[PDB]
């Protein structure tokens, strides 16, 4: 079960409990692949004993960090280290003292899902896109069952590997992805994650359009309050859009659970015609 590392009196102690310390000499930084909240994100490789090198992403904590930043940065590792599922990004380990501070994660060659789909706009069949959504739902089902509420589920936080497997990422600690009760009353639960999941479905079926396009945050909020919901994207079957609508139920208890979502998508894969009903 998920342990919130901020329940520890010393959060540094949780890092060492859940994340393997790595020798910096075994980490090769090859290229800068992104900017993070805390420092550059790089691709490279990690040398493991007896094994061929594994390709990794390396999140750096930029030099000159405070203790608070180090703590906040490493919290991601102390959370990610607790998980083991095919659709959740795997933690290789961390470098926390004595050498440049880093979190080392499995390399996802194709990067963030929203950018990936924008690049490959119109190149995936409904069944392929549904397969991606099913992977994300299976990752979320696992997390919800572990007692973990994500809060920032969005296509930009889903990573895609060279085999097109989609995995949940971003375990550190927005409006248009967030359930109304979470925006207004800070009630974040797995049911508000299901609302976010609905938005992710729409992002996927639209090949990475911005939810609600150019509407302002305030206009999104008001629209949702009046019963507005985003339409089926081009080529999106009606049944799949109905599942989005179900994720966006005003009353959180009426939204499907992730287990139900997985089942529904599996049925659309086995019987693709049923995606229209």
């Amino acid at each position: 079960t998920y342990i919130d590392p901020e329940t520890y009196e010393d959060p540094n102690r949780a890092v060492h409990q859940f994340a393997k310390e790595l020798d910096a000499s075994c980490i090769k930084i090859e290229r800068v692949i992104g900017a993070g909240e805390f420092g550059e994100v790089c691709s490279g490789r990690l040398k493991l004993p007896g094994k061929r090198d594994v390709a990794v992403a390396i999140k750096t904590l930029k030099v000159g960090y405070t203790e608070k930043q180090r703590r906040d940065f490493l919290c991601e590792a102390s959370i990610m280290g607790q998980f083991d599922h095919p659709n959740v990004v795997h933690l290789e380990g961390v470098v926390t003292r004595g050498k440049p501070v880093m979190i080392v994660i499995e390399f996802m060659e194709n990067g963030a899902l929203d950018a990936f789909l924008r690049k490959h706009d119109g190149q995936f069949t409904v069944i392929q896109l549904v397969g991606m959504l099913r992977g994300i739902a299976a990752g979320m089902r696992y997390l919800a069952d572990m007692g973990y509420v994500h809060r920032d589920l969005a296509a930009r936080n889903i990573l895609v590997n060279s085999n097109l497997v989609c995995k949940v990422s971003d375990f550190g600690l927005p409006v248009r992805w967030t359930a109304p009760e979470a925006i207004q009353y800070r009630k974040f639960t797995s049911a508000s994650d299901v609302w976010s999941y609905g938005i992710v479905m729409w992002e996927v079926m639209s090949y990475g359009e911005r939810p609600y396009w150019d509407m302002s945050n305030q206009d999104v909020i008001k629209a949702i309050e009046e019963g507005y919901r985003l339409p089926a994207p081009m080529d999106c079957p009606a049944g799949l859009h109905q599942l989005m609508l179900d994720c966006w139920q005003k009353e959180r208890a009426e939204r499907p659970k992730f287990e139900q979502i997985v089942g529904i998508l599996d049925k659309m894969i086995r019987n693709p015609n049923s995606a229209h009903h």
